C-alpha cells in the first residue's frame, strides 16, 4: 500500500516518528505486512480547503485490494485521527482519495505484482 | 472537488489571490459549493513537457461526478485559460487528468462521502 | 504520457540530463511521440518504504493506452533500471502506479484528447 499526505502544516510541526507511526497503523489497518507499506508526507504546501488556509490535508491511499465502502470508512477514521492528533488538522479539512489498484498496474522490483 | 497544479513556474510568479480565484472559478464550473473545493499549487518543480523546460503544468481535477466528455472540455478551456493568464503557461504545455471519484472512495471528516 | 517520480534522494544526486533521458526512453518504450511525454522529478522528499528511509521512489505513469500487463512489466524493468543506475535506488524500493487514461479524461490545449 502507498499513503501520501500533502499538507500546509510546516515541516517543523511534523513530529518525530510520524512516518513510522503511519507505516505501523496502515499495516494493521490494511492487514498487509509493514515491509510492503510506503508513506510520503509533503509539508509546507500552498493549499486551500473551502477557500481558506487553516491546516488541511489532501491525501491518497493506494492498495491492491483491501478497498471498499466499509474499509474506507475505517481508514478515514484512523487517518483523520492521526492527522488531528499529530498534525492538529481538523478532520473536516482532510480529503483522502482511495484507489483499488490492479496488481498488473503496480510496478515493483523490475516487474509488476501480477 | 480537488484541483492540483504542479508547475516549473517559480513561486514568485504565482499571483496573490490565485488559490482564491481557482476556488471560486471551480465552484462555479463544477456547481459545487466553495466550501467543498480544495486547491493545491506546487511551483518551482523539476519538470519537462515534450523534452522542454519551458513553462508547463501537470494538473489533476478530482470530483464526485460532474466529470465527462463535454464537461471536461469546458474545464480544460477554463483552467488552461487561467494558467495562461495568471502563470503565463501555454495551453499546449498543460495536461489535466480528470477523475470521476466514487463517493465511497473519498474520505472526509472520519468517514467517506457515501 | 506523464511520468512522475517522488524520491527521498537529494536534488544534488539527480544527474544532469535525467529529465531528457526519461523523456527519450519513455517515448521509445510507449511508442508515443516525445512531444507528448511529460516528466516530473521530486527529490528531497520525506518518505519511507517498508518503514525504512533508505533511498526509495514512489512513481506514477499515466498514458492514454499503451498500459497493460506485459507493457507495464516492460516499463517497470526500464524505469527501475534507470532509477537504480542514475539515482542509486534499489528496484525493490520502487513502486510505480500505472494508469490507463481515457482520452476524454485528459485535458490539453484548451480541450481534451477525445
Amino acid at each position: 500500500p502507498m499513503f501520501i499526505v500533502n499538507t500546509n502544516v510546516p515541516r517543523a510541526s511534523v513530529p518525530d516518528g510520524f512516518l513510522s507511526e503511519l507505516t505501523q497503523q496502515l499495516a494493521q489497518a490494511t492487514g498487509k505486512p509493514p515491509q510492503y507499506i510506503a508513506v510520503h508526507v509533503v509539508p509546507d504546501q500552498l493549499m486551500a480547503f473551502g477557500g481558506s488556509s487553516e491546516p488541511c490535508a489532501l491525501c491518497s491511499l493506494y492498495s491492491i485490494g483491501k478497498i471498499g465502502g466499509a474499509q474506507n470508512r475505517s481508514y478515514s477514521k484512523l487517518l483523520c485521527g492521526l492527522l488531528a492528533e499529530r498534525l492538529r488538522i481538523s478532520p473536516d479539512r482532510v480529503y483522502i482519495n482511495y484507489y483499488d489498484m490492479n496488481a498488473a498496474n503496480v510496478g515493483w522490483n523490475n516487474s509488476t505484482f501480477a
